DNA sequence: TGCCGAGGCCGCTCAATTGGTCGTAGACAGCTCTAGCACCGCTTAAACGCACGTACGCGCTGTCCCCCGCGTTTTAACCGCCAAGGGGATTACTCCCTAGTCTCCAGGCACGTGTCAGATATATACATCCTGTGCATGTACTCGGGATATTG
């Protein structure tokens, strides 16, 4: 019980790391969506919404 | 000679762009939502990733041995051109019809919930189907000789 610190702010990102995990699991994916692979995927989505 | 005829420079007037100013109307940004339900933190008992000789499979390697590449030039018409003709694509106008606006109006159905079932998942036992292996011939192939078709 020490408050909470969202996975977005821990990563350094403005896109929602939690929401995207829960979207990847229950996509047409196989049965194991590692958590470090929702951070290298909020990033390589937010990067277009900068570069575009 | 002549004359003049033909000749070469400079203000109106109109017609697109260009940029400016007016005022007004939804639509954007933002607030407070409040509200709630997802994110998180916190455990657990959990699956599945992963760092790591060795059998050994095959990727790569040192040879010789030839066609298709490589080189030439004649020619052959392919491809380009220009110029003319005809029309059909184009332009500008007038009449016309509906596209579009708004407004009223209903119920069709897409929306939503309320219950809880036939569905399919998961286990254990298991038999069976299917793979990997080993194994004859049968053909589709490459060659040689002659007939038919077609180019020049």
């Amino acid at each position: 019980k020490t408050k909470a610190v969202s996975r977005s702010q821990r990563a350094g990102l403005q896109f929602p790391v939690g929401r995207i995990h829960r979207h990847l699991k229950s996509r047409t994916t196989s049965h194991g969506r590692v958590g470090a692979t929702a951070a290298v995927y909020s990033a390589a989505i937010l990067e277009y919404l900068t570069a575009e």
